């Protein structure tokens, strides 16, 4: 068996492919990767490349050349994988490259698998119109714009889960650090990687949640979805009993760890929140009338841009936090502050969406900054819109923020940079250990949910080959819902009355991070083992705990606090530590 | 005798010259071929050339050097063709350039015969201000824009005929596969060219209707128009008779199988459907007001392009839709799918045309598609505003279409993309065999009339030259009418009350495409010989039919339909069949 690795391949995107491939998965002497470029050979680089892997080979020509597809032997090939220009000067013709290849690797041979990026969601659309493409079968396109946004989406619900959620799909191994600070317990986390394995046919006709102890409990192996026969559900309620061979998703050290599991108010799908098509006009705050409203509990995405810039896609940093399983009393209203000659032009796509709010004005004003209430926020977006060296502006509306005085203070506000340059992160925090060869997810602004760059997702290409369902798991995770040919067929989103069918998929979890200190289970906090409270937390309402959010500190100042996955059933807690988790509806 | 080829002398472009001036054509050894250029020598290139044919010398310079002219003997030379850059950065700039050569080449010597390519029609008017330029004499200027925009508009009332009318006109010879495919059966079209030879004495006086009957029956030569003594009748119904010496438009394998034959409503002209001229925005459809309106019967021209673009020349595509031997009745609506700023533009030249309508938006949304109701259109053109590898666009839109279901499949819609790259041609139809090299008129998608390049019409250069009425002919077959200072003096179109002089233009015949299922001359389908029916067809209802447009299957899958010219009086039919013909009025 054998891939076939095209499109923008540079001797950066190559070794980040190939760390990607071959770690902790279970066998990688079947699978012989063959690039293939259109670049100046550069025989020497690639030379000592075919040395190191003896599962690697380099050819030049086209992927529109049907005696190179040929040559390649694309026909016989496993799959072929599409990576794209993350940092393109034009996006949209970007994925208009792009999409001429997939069209081309189709029109050769139909039957192939093709993974490939897309930097805009509304061109990932277009994919459909060409007839070999197999959205059922194993074609699928890993949307950069839409993954990048869902993942800080899901960071204002529970700050830090961005980052959590990107440890986690990075292969990555265990480090163990002998001396005690934060980054031992953070990399004892970091060293997961999720898979995917059948269930014993000894859980049979149990119900999840019994399930699921078993596994923490008996294997150390934690269990957060299942694929019942097809659609998949994320933490099922007590209910669900297992069917047969059911394909469970576990989050496990090792991929030879997880094989030891074997022995008109809504959407037309109702699942986002509906309102009736806003005109731009009636959601545009003055200064003052923002100033007049005591805004808290909200987020405050404030994007940088011009009416000549890239769309970001707000759209998907909105959707996942307008989804059904919240109630429109717990729903956090968002407010743009950018300019307005930019916003308009993607304002089509949220009028749909309610509690939105644009002020215009720059993310450097703290004049517009006070108006918004900023110290009251769960989350604070800061985007910047497409050379690279202009992010400049992240860095300071950043700096800015946390150097204000509300009267609270500016350090102690939850917020999130978008940083196009990994290197660029030394910057944001400033007390931490700087070093530019340093991995971004060493960082401690990424550590702790600060940062996030597109860089990260770069690992899933290779990760998605392996699993079809892990995309298609934290797609569903990440946006709320997911069916697509009413999403692809108008941009523009349908709403209707809901039907008891409809109603009924409000039923799906959601992401949550709580407190020991209010807490129900805060009995356990103060020192109790984290393996005593997880099981209570699930037999008793149906919650799965996978992460602590701990502070920096174990003499006490900083509030940054730091992501540890899926800890040991015998780890120590804290009064001050929070719990990332899944609730039910 | 020798001629003088200048202008944009490319490799491509040279080579493909030469091929189309030497094949079946009665005599070569006559004509020298002096190419001048001012690009580098590259002497060794042309070396080779100088080799193979004895008749091409190769020198360089200007067009605009008095020395240099009288260096390759300008003044002596038989004729001078000036090629031009079909695929040039800014369109209007190469007219303007070409325009200097031929003012410049008329000062050296007036009396030239000057042939010379033009990119944009209203350029093209410009010629007449020259002095020394005879319109009556040889000089002639073949519009591309004007040319490209005809055949399209010639395949929405004949689908195919684009193609027909294309392999008709470039020199090529009879290759005869062995195999039963429809190559065999569209290659043995292909083989023909269409000569210019005089009637024998014999036909003097008879009808025009028994003449082409004996042609056919004795001699296989099918007979499509005369030159009465000068005006040129396509077709003429039965009264017309022979005048002496008339000159026949024949279309015969060879050029030496011809020698046998020798043994207010309307415009100024009445020619086209004038309307009073109507402002732009009454035109204008919202998505709703179209998605109303069920349209059928209709041309959607979907259109990409800003306002900085070249302008296509859409008049010439209206145009022959518009001509005046259809009833008002009959007429085809058409509906533009671009942007509106782009549009409007252009829109000037068309105002007076009736049934015209814009729905802005971009040809690669559904939401337009489907409310112009792509379904029931009798053609849907795709054309591509002007760097080539952005017609990207074309391929997405055309597939887009296919992929659609209407509630017929989208894959039964009569399109015709206009592809910039020969190369391209590959992608649009995902069943066929590709490759790169393979010229374009053997491509299935070609084949079919579905696909039209501009690249196609280079072989008119040297075809015209050698027959001046060639040109004539298909202009006046393609455009509907032709004069010229009318049309000249201003862009804009005058528009007259009915003379019965002008009532009496309405005579022309007219391009269709006919069935035999519902046929008059229904019975002679089923196993049937053309030879049969067409003399039927024409002693009856003074049709002439030309073409078969036959489904590429003799089991049955697929509607796509390929083109056969000309076929024998011995050749079986099926009941599938349809009938390229020129109908009367
Ligand atoms: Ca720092
Ligand atoms: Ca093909």
């Amino acid at each position: 068996k054998h891939i076939v690795v095209c499109g923008h391949i540079t001797l950066e995107s190559v070794s980040n492919f190939l760390k990607d491939f071959l770690h902790k998965d279970r066998d990688d002497v079947n699978v012989e990767i063959v690039f293939l470029h259109n670049i100046s050979p550069n025989l020497e680089l690639e030379a000592l490349f075919k040395r190191h892997f003896t599962q690697v080979e380099f050819y030049q020509g086209s992927v529109l050349n049907p005696h190179d597809l040929a040559r390649v032997k694309i026909e016989s090939a496993d799959a072929c994988l599409i990576l794209a220009n993350k940092y393109c000067a034009d996006p949209d013709a970007e994925d208009a490259s792009n999409i001429m290849r997939v069209i081309s690797i189709k029109n050769y041979h139909p039957k192939i698998r093709i993974i490939t990026q897309m930097l805009q969601y509304h061109n990932k659309a277009h994919l459909l119109n060409i007839p070999s493409w197999n959205w059922k079968e194993g074609d699928d396109a890993i949307c950069l714009a839409e993954l990048k946004a869902g993942f800080i989406a899901q960071s204002c619900l529970a700050q830090g889960l961005s980052t959590m959620l990107a440890n986690l799909f990075s292969m990555r191994s265990y480090i163990k650090i002998e001396e005690d600070t934060w980054q031992k317990y953070y990399l004892e986390g970091v060293a997961n990687e999720m898979y995917t394995e059948y269930l014993s046919s000894a859980f049979v006709g149990l119900s999840f949640p019994t399930v699921c102890e078993l596994c923490y409990v008996k294997l150390k192996l934690l269990l957060i979805a299942i694929e019942y026969k097809k659609r998949i559900l994320i933490n099922p309620g007590n209910h669900v009993k297992m069917q047969e061979g059911t394909l469970g998703f576990f989050i496990a050290s090792d991929a030879k760890e997880v094989k030891r599991a074997f022995f008109k108010r809504y959407d037309s799908t109702g699942m986002f929140h509906w309102c009736p098509s806003k005109e731009i006009e009636k959601v545009i705050l003055t200064r003052s009338e923002a100033s007049m409203t005591v805004l808290s509990g909200h987020v405050v995405v404030c994007i940088f841009g011009d009416v000549t810039s890239a769309l970001v896609g707000l759209r998907n940093l909105v959707m996942p936090l307008r989804a059904s399983n919240f109630h429109y009393h717990e729903l956090k209203p968002i407010v743009f502050v950018g300019s307005l000659d930019y916003l308009r032009r993607e304002w089509e796509t949220l009028h749909n969406f309610p509690k939105v709010f644009i002020l215009p004005g720059t993310p450097l004003s703290r004049a517009d900054l006070r108006a918004v209430n900023i110290n009251l926020c769960d989350m604070c977006v800061i985007l910047s819109a497409n050379a690279s060296l202009q992010d400049k502006e992240c860095i300071l509306a950043s700096l800015n923020i946390k150097s204000m005085q509300f009267d609270t203070t500016g350090s102690n506000i939850p917020i999130i940079t978008e940083l196009v340059n990994d290197s660029n992160v030394q910057f944001l925090d400033q007390d931490d250990d700087d070093d530019p060869d340093t991995e971004l997810y060493l960082t401690q602004p990424f550590a702790c949910g600060t940062a996030f760059a597109v860089s990260v997702l770069d690992s899933l290409m290779s990760a998605t080959y392996f699993n079809d369902n892990i995309l298609t798991l934290i797609r569903t995770l990440v946006t709320g819902g997911a069916l697509e040919a009413l999403l692809a067929e108008e941009n523009a989103l349908r709403g209707g009355y809901s039907t008891p069918q409809t109603l009924a998929n409000r039923d799906r979890c959601r992401v949550a991070q709580l407190a020991l200190y209010d807490g129900p289970f805060a009995d356990l906090g103060d020192g109790g083992c984290y393996g005593d409270l997880f099981c209570k937390a699930l037999k008793t309402y149906n919650m799965l705990c996978f992460g602590i959010y701990r502070l920096r500190d174990a003499p006490s100042q900083c509030t940054k606090r730091y992501v540890i996955t899926n800890p040991p059933y015998e780890f120590e807690m804290v009064p001050t530590d929070l719990i990332f988790c899944l609730m039910q509806f």
